[PDB]
């Protein structure tokens, strides 16, 4: 197997084996994706897996500022430009559905409302906040409050909302965010996790949210078109989990019967080391992942984090992975997929321009000759 030749994600076929990490820009003021936003993807159409930045389900899910969002006819429209664009360049893409959990600001929330997460503990973690026009940014994150059952249940019914605005966005699937210590983690792992009912206590009573999260998005746009993104060893927004191994051995294992299109996951800690640990023993992914394989897992395997030409090239071949997600690497090279085939050299990233702003270091990274 090879890392530019095609493959089979559920209902997504895919051109290449390299794939677009997701990447919050902070550059869709009104949680609206806009004509700047669609020639950046559209730069980028020649993977073979465009994952969009994570993309909130509602207002709630809002966790920074000028982030393009599913709850609005607008942003609908702006989006359907954008997959219009990358269809057209004979590329694929998929929307990541995203909710910040306790990862927010009041000013972001509906009502001016608490920020809502499994527990009500606040997390030592920053956030944008954009002050008129502006600009200010940089808060606290603020105090939660503790999710009740029915407000789990609404929660649910905006994931199946954004999974339907999606496929109505034009987008080839979804691929629900799991990882980073948002909502989704903040109920797998025990640090915050400090319920006493069904979703609190045994691995499976916290493993049961995610898993309902996944059962009603696939029953609405369909398991083929339904895909995860994973990081059992984050410590990403004040998050810890002290046995990360049996915890998310048994999450695959429950999503091997799923029929889903693909795992995303991310190897190490997030923009951090590979060998990352948070507890006691380190992670074993082929462990991890053999446990997806034998419950019978035939969804498209995608790693993440520090990958390079070389790297990236073997794991294919070995059939370690499936495919190979970069990240930063997208941001400047938008021919990425060409220069790695010539074993070009590779433009650099500029830190300061990863946030905010217009279309410098944005849509101004230069292309091959
Ligand atoms: C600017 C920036 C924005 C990011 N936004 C997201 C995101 O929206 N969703 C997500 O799952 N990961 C996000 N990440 C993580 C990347 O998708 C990926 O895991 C990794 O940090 C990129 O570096 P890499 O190419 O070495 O893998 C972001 C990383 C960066 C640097
Ligand atoms: C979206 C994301 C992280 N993430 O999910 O990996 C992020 C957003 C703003 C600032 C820093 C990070």
């Amino acid at each position: 197997t090879s890392l530019f030749e095609p493959a089979q994600a559920g209902d997504i076929a895919l051109a290449n084996r390299i794939v677009m990490a997701p990447l919050t820009r902070n550059r869709s003021p009104g949680a609206i994706p806009n004509n700047l936003n669609a020639t950046y993807y559209e730069q980028r159409a020649t993977a073979g897996l465009i994952v969009t930045e994570g993309t909130p389900i509602s207002q709630q899910g809002q966790g920074y500022a000028d982030v393009p969002g599913l709850y609005k006819r607008e942003a609908i429209e702006g989006w359907k430009k954008i997959t219009d664009g990358v269809h057209s360049a004979g590329g694929k893409i998929v929307a990541q559905i995203w909710h910040v959990g306790r990862i927010s600001h009041t000013s972001l929330q509906p009502h001016g409302g608490q920020p809502v997460a499994p527990s009500a503990i606040t997390a030592k973690s920053k956030t944008y906040i954009i002050n008129d026009d502006g600009t200010g940014a940089f808060a606290e994150t603020s105090e939660p409050r503790a999710l009740t059952i029915d407000d789990i249940g609404l929660i649910l019914e905006d994931y199946r909302s954004g999974a339907r605005a999606a496929l109505e966005a034009g987008f080839d699937g979804v691929e629900i965010h799991a990882a980073n210590g948002y909502l989704i983690e903040q109920f797998l792992k025990s640090s915050t996790n400090q319920r006493t009912d069904d979703y609190g206590g045994s691995i499976e009573n916290r493993a049961r949210f995610l898993l309902e999260v996944v059962d009603a998005v696939a029953e609405e746009i369909g398991a083929g078109r339904t895909g995860i993104r994973l990081s059992p060893v984050t410590p990403a927004n004040d998050i810890f989990e002290a046995d990360p191994q049996p915890l998310y051995n048994y999450v695959v294992e429950q999503l091997g019967k799923r029929n889903l299109a693909f795992i995303h996951v991310v190897e190490g800690a997030t923009g951090g080391p590979r060998d990352f640990k948070q507890g006691d023993k380190p992670f074993d992914y082929a462990s991890f992942k053999a446990a997806y394989r034998n419950a019978g897992g035939k969804g498209l395997w995608i790693a993440n984090n520090g990958y390079d030409r070389q790297s990236a090239i073997e794991a294919v071949e070995s059939g370690k992975v499936d495919a190979v997600a970069f990240g930063k690497a997208f941001i400047a090279n938008p021919d990425l997929v060409r220069r790695l085939k010539n074993d070009a050299p590779l433009n650099a990233p500029n830190q300061p321009t990863f946030y905010g702003g217009g279309a410098e270091g944005y849509t101004d990274y230069p292309a091959l000759a």
